[PDB]
């Protein structure tokens, strides 16, 4: 199989695209990607006949900033009739996949695939038993064997594949499932949540997300990413000149500074988190997020980069080579992550873990 | 993982692991192999960690001479309680396999294991159905999952592990299960048989083992190899000075040609298959394959080289490369491969499939 489906924001198919093909490209995993505006996804084209299983294999997929998802299709199956369903979808499957982990019936983010949706998550349910008897699904749930993915394209158009659980979006359509909670001050806490979804595996988050620890939360006006922290039961210092949200002061977790997020010196030596959501140019931000790290104000840091208008991929892969480079320059060890979420627009979430000897 | 156990014949432990080290080291996998004399298998050591999976997954099985089979292991359980016998063994393959296709309990072709063997076939039922409770093994047998090989090197002593079904032998310690027909000629009869077994794919037999095909056996006397071919509906050249079975005789598939092998000219120009089972020194025996596939008196053959007293497996690779130098020399395309069957002692059995543009 040489196919492999990235699922993107639509409108971003041409910097999903530009990235996997650079980056495959690196391994030598060469071909191409078509682009189709406003699509919701990108199809990268191995010209080897299996690079395809080798590319999400050895491609590392935290490491793609564009992709919410991706995995390894065959052929296009067109007209699915409505009186028979399930054979064609069988068929393609058998002897690709031998008792699979998991189903995910997938459409693009569009706004045309809505109703599509709808089919695809109730499909699910009869799809799911039909690929079980058949062998292609294994009896019971299982996280160390290939997600199954079924991907619609349009009504009876689909394709057929996998992805490995090691190396993919945990998430449905990689898009974590979140309801915005009606007391926190701001629907941009949803970023951070996302984030911390994206970024911090489930099973480490007692650990990494700790209840105790202290954060700063810079630019933190009126308190959306602030909350994230105090659901943690973390400590925050909230930075910012406009005022936070008067529900979390009563909670005791939150000391509000009155200050510039870009001008604050933390006095304290033990903070674990940082996180930052300040509008500004994405060189300076990046410029600030290394001098958290350098001087090892911070163990962790969640914070957002804005793109420009025209080469996104490039701009913001420049930015990440910055703070790598400042890094190096002192001799830093840290891990490095930015994917453009799903509650992002023109933007780019990144995540970085400092290592201490 | 990094331990790759490979099954050989009981004293060839040496060439078994002078062997896998060269070709593990042509593809940068290093590591080492002790020797136990006589142990009847050897153990590759890897030096990465994971280097394991990849060894059996990027060699081609096909390609060993003194290997009957081969599977990754781990950590090697010692003293299995008798009171307790399932639940270290479930410990040790949960994570490593997820529904797996198939078990076999194994141990080495040694006297010393022939209770031990008797032992493991029983041990088979009661154990698979426990790694089906905890999903090491699928409910069901498949093709398309690993095998799981269980281990034993003494009584309560086993390693765990897996291999490919398209990777490795698809038979139980290597060895195909062969019962001796009272009806043939010589005992060498089970040789060319177990070599159709082990070189000639199933699911290819009745295409290439073909019902109707012309076939020579060359040193046919008395006629244990020629008994096979006949068996499988051939009509056969028998070339010896010494008589054949009139039982053979008898079937009207047979005819004698009171000649010398090595001296032997196909008039006809039709022939499927050539067998030799000559005893002659290797490089001669070489030489006469070599002259019958350059000119297309064959397509396809199986023979047999004995092996020298010292640097066995240098020696017979040095013969291989003669016959492959052979068809370069005259741009012929041809697959070989070469195997200590079961019922080889002193020698190596071949196999060459010539091909036409
Ligand atoms: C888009 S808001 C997001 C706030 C936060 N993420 C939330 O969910 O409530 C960014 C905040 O950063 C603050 N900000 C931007 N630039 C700043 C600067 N240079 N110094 C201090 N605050 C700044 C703004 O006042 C604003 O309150
Ligand atoms: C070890 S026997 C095996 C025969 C056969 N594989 C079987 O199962 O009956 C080898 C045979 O090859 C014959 N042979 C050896 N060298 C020969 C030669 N140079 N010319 C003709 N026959 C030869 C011998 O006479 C002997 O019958």
């Amino acid at each position: 199989m040489n196919k492999v489906v990235l699922l993107c924001r639509p409108g971003f198919e041409k910097e999903c695209a530009a990235e996997i093909t650079d980056k495959a490209g690196q391994r030598e995993i060469f071909g191409f990607a078509r682009v189709k505006e406003n699509a919701g996804y990108v199809i990268y084209e191995c010209y080897q006949p299996d690079d395809g299983d080798k590319l999400i294999r050895e491609l590392p997929f935290s490491s793609l900033i564009f992709a919410r998802q991706w995995f390894v299709v065959g052929e296009l199956l067109q007209h699915l009739p409505p009186e028979d369903r399930i054979t064609p979808i069988v068929g393609m499957l058998q002897g690709v996949v031998e008792k699979g982990g998991e189903l995910r019936v997938e459409v693009a983010d569009t706004n045309e695939s809505k109703e599509l949706l709808k089919f695809c998550r109730k499909f699910t349910v009869p799809l799911r038993a039909a690929l079980r008897d058949a062998g292609v699904l294994a009896n019971y749930e299982t996280p160390k064997r290939p997600v199954v993915h079924v991907f619609f394209i349009a009504p009876g158009c689909c394709y057929t594949g996998y992805s490995y659980s090691n190396n993919n979006s945990p998430f449905y359509m990689g898009i974590p499932r979140l309801k915005f909670p009606a007391d926190a001050p701001s629907r941009s806490t949803l970023k951070l949540e996302e984030a911390f979804h994206v970024f911090i595996p489930a099973d480490e988050w007692d650990e990494r997300l700790a209840n105790g620890m202290w954060a700063v939360d810079l630019g933190a006006c009126p308190g959306g990413w602030t909350y994230q922290l105090v659901k943690r039961n973390m400590w925050v210092y909230s930075v910012d000149n406009g005022p936070m949200a008067q529900s979390l002061m009563d909670t005791g977790q939150v000391t509000w500074l009155r200050e510039d997020g870009f001008k604050f010196r933390p006095t304290r030596s033990n903070i674990s988190w940082m996180v930052c959501d300040m509008v500004e140019k994405p060189a300076k931000v990046a410029a600030l997020m290394a001098q958290w790290l350098v001087n090892g104000w911070c163990r962790e840091t969640i914070f957002n980069l804005k793109l420009p208008m025209k080469k996104r991929y490039e701009e913001v892969s420049h930015n990440l080579a910055y703070i790598q480079a400042q890094l190096d320059e002192h001799g830093i060890n840290a891990q490095i992550q930015a994917r453009q979420l799903y509650h992002d627009r023109e933007e780019v979430t990144v995540h970085v873990r400092r290592i201490w000897a």
